[PDB]
């Protein structure tokens, strides 16, 4: 009886005490796995972009058979977006686990070391397979679809705000009581292996007396899709509504989501989606709805079919 | 011993079973107060705008001495924004209480009737004075600064997510254990009595691979101020950052807030605000930071002084 | 249209029990509803006999109906739901519902809650998910569901693992199902039982008396659940009484007064050494339900621990 | 630089008690720190004698220092904090701190928590806010603070009314202060007491035994707090025992096992008729603290109710 082989892919700086030398910062890692590190890119998470996403997904798909699991170290600001992109595009059913740190590795009571430890525990556990892309933060295993950051600074910020966590980790053991029902990874039709770019999808915000200029600027630039961060149950300020209604009639894909941090933007409730050709995002927040819309646009431009995609993934 | 006189100002449709005839939908109101209703405007809350705000504040300031308290019925989508605008601009220290309903007045288990009842209870209670503008929803008394909507459909959606509620209502009695520390109402310098318009402030969203076109569109239109809904602790995608940095150097006021639903966007932590001339929003979310920025711009265009305003109100 | 049976255990939650279709006419559009009053008791006085009656009724009537809705007061809903979750062998939907506001109150919650419970019981997708609680537009599993606030209409939450689904306009978006075994996958069978093992609960706090625990032991209780402090720790005096009782054959489960999170095995207390069982995410009242049932099968602590790891 | 005294009640929370400035060197930049070991006990074994000792020490040493930080285990922190909140007469900051992870663990929380507690005790703005608990970058009042999760570093929350302030980079943004009276505005004075009235807690649940409650009554306890179901309701057998005890002069407080919300007076139980007291937002363990103190002044239920409405 030997240890699993886990690869750590880094996207940025170190979250505990180079990527080569993590087994020296956290020597406890040796007792759980044989670890190898690769620096895939080196960027701040706030600057995350489509090229990095494509690079990551291709790397995991290509190296899937060379390792028992993956841990990806990633900044916290856009973790939730990269996790969902990977959840839809990775075709490997071995564990893929993302992890970060809310405090810098040099600060007192840095969270990164224990988070990294727990991420490797999770990647090494056979029970973690077939659950989609996972985020491990603060002793908790979270699915890539529902996970979001709820507080600007709290070490406990990452939560699955609509449907809850998959499991909790205590003393290196995971109690899994849930798995996601929406389709992920190998069960999706999305395949990015041949793609060098993704459809252009932007996000506009709604609020009192909202300007329509952001929306117009995107339409005039020929964006493929626009996600509205609506008020309440995905409602839109009138000027924004008028702009997006005309955009949707002339070929732009329009998804109604919500600025409100929990709950679904429901179909045909507040706005007659069938009349305008809009798609309702359900529980996906604006930034995650963008991810799914970009992918849906690689397969179809028909709002009816896009809506079905939002109801399945 | 007689009952207080409470005025109900409506901004839209009825939240229980015209505004004239509310005492017939909720006859229990008669036992608590002598009620008078006025329809101030009639618009959907998603279409809320600066003109309505100015109208409301002027009406309350003008009628303050004619009544013992005010209840304003308002749609839920933008309640949080109107509440904070009033919290900063009303000069009456009698109770001003906003209320709405998450379910339509015709549906089974409509929440509006009991919410309206409780709002009048709150407006009638002497202990409610001097606490700023209040929101009463779901048996809870919430301050206009911290209150926000947390779920798209839940009757329990309104919460003061950073500092908690002021009081709870049980059987027509309020247990107040808190009052807001930030300055409000009569203690602010903001005076809208002479104003027919407010400075133009827009909001842009950050996310992976964020377009700078929304921000550029606002700058090119000559907006007075721009609020960034940043990632994490108010961070900005690089293209957005570059656009806003140049805007701030050339006279546009720029406030960093966060798309993350709780916690403060803190000063000089993630971004060197002093170098770029940016202002950090603290706990104010993007839509509320817009409210304060619009008002601050009536007094000053200097980022240092704007920052002090964000630290006091 | 499906045939749905409403079993009442107390008062009416909208506007007795065949009145319901008159109080909530909209029910006729979604199901053919029949009602029976099984008992008439306050939820605060809920007891083992009512539990046995309910489970036998459902098990016996399973073939005659397409789903069950049980009307139940809110105070102890979470206990009954878990009991039924472990003992019901019908795989048709069983849905519990109640109301936080009286049916005569302004903005009473019971009518819409009842409507949504019937919706849930009528949906094919609800089957095989265990016993469910439907409150405030949300569908919750009977194991994790608990009341979090004394008065709020939104009180019912699955505080460790989340809800199964949300209901909007009569349609349910299910994204979860419980992994722990339930209903027809458990070994527990109450069909021939007229009583259950005696299990009590003691609370821990600063300067706690051991007298409650001693009282239960002297009365020959079969098991004792401790509502511990933090991660299931015990006040010294209480610990000593329970350690002794475990040696003489009383089953002892460490749970926590803390409202979320697991009481984990062998972390704060050497469970193997004293013959204690750790409750996991089960709060004290739920841990009682499982221990009662466990004790119908075994008195061995290691086997009871295994049960607490599977159900 | 302010002079801050660290009073320890148990183990060390970073890397005994004069070591602290060596374990957390950054403390030297913000205060002149002195440490004293007051007792050395596990938090789960916290008791009335430790409480009396702590309050007398602070009251006696108030003039010699600019603020106090008390190091305390997490299990019962919420009880000690409320006791001190009612009995301390020093108006200088008193700040409690602990750690959810052992000081030797990876990513131990105690060092930064200790640093933030000293920061808080050193800030002028912290005075006159009552006794405070500083955990996970947040400043919480001793009345409302409770532990919400068995293991999470973020467990401590003021679940009904929220935190007072948040700490970022050594600065505190205070937006709240507690309205209920505390510290030097209470009538409670423990300076001449060597013991406290005897108050125990019983739990309610389905089929609850009255034996715990009877045991406390037979031992002549001065008061009993009920952890009720829902809005402080009681299982029938328990109710009957407590109704009898209240008539013979035992003080009885109805609280709730439900983790948030008030137990409200005369709503679910006719408190006036039975001579019971409703706890408001005080959970059972906190309601014990107040009832113990109330009973040093009066045995009359109407006066005890007034106390529960003011403190």
């Amino acid at each position: 009886h030997h240890l699993p082989n886990i690869t750590i892919l880094a996207t940025g700086g170190t979250i505990a005490g180079g990527v080569e030398n993590l087994v020296n910062a956290v020597p406890q890692l040796k007792d759980i796995a044989n670890v190898k590190g690769e620096q895939v890119v080196n960027i701040g998470s706030q600057d995350m972009n489509d090229n990095v996403w494509l690079t990551l997904a291709k790397k995991i798909n290509t190296d899937c058979d060379k390792t028992d699991g993956f841990v990806i170290t990633h900044g916290t600001t856009t973790m939730e977006e990269t996790a969902y992109f990977l959840d839809l595009t990775v075709k490997c059913d071995k564990p893929v686990v993302m992890v970060g740190a809310m405090r810098p590795s040099t600060s007192m009571s840095a969270d990164g070391p224990f988070n990294l430890y727990n991420a490797v525990v999770t990647a090494a556990d056979k029970a973690s397979a077939n659950r989609g892309v996972l985020v491990v933060m603060n002793d908790t295993v979270l699915d890539g679809r529902d996970v979001t950051t709820t507080n600007t600074t709290d070490v406990a910020t990452f939560k699955s705000v609509n449907y809850g966590p998959l499991g909790y980790i205590h003393n290196g053991k995971i109690d899994y009581q849930r798995t996601p029902a929406r389709k992920h990874t190998s069960d999706t039709p999305f395949d990015v292996s041949k793609l060098n770019e993704l459809p252009k999808v932007g996000i506009v915000y709604n609020y009192a007396n909202a300007s329509d200029l952001p929306a117009k600027a995107l339409v005039d630039a020929g964006y493929d899709g626009i996600v509205s961060a609506g008020v309440g149950n995905g409602n839109l300020y009138k000027s924004v509504f008028d702009t997006l209604a005309t955009a949707a009639k002339t070929g732009t894909a329009v998804v109604r989501s919500s600025r409100v941090p929990t709950g679904a933007t429901t179909q045909d409730a507040e706005v007659d989606d069938a009349k305008y050709g809009f798609v309702a995002s359900g529980t996906l927040n604006p930034q995650k709805a963008r991810v799914l819309l970009q992918l849906a646009l690689t397969q179809t431009k028909d709002p009816q079919q896009i809506q079905q995609i939002f109801n399945q993934y």
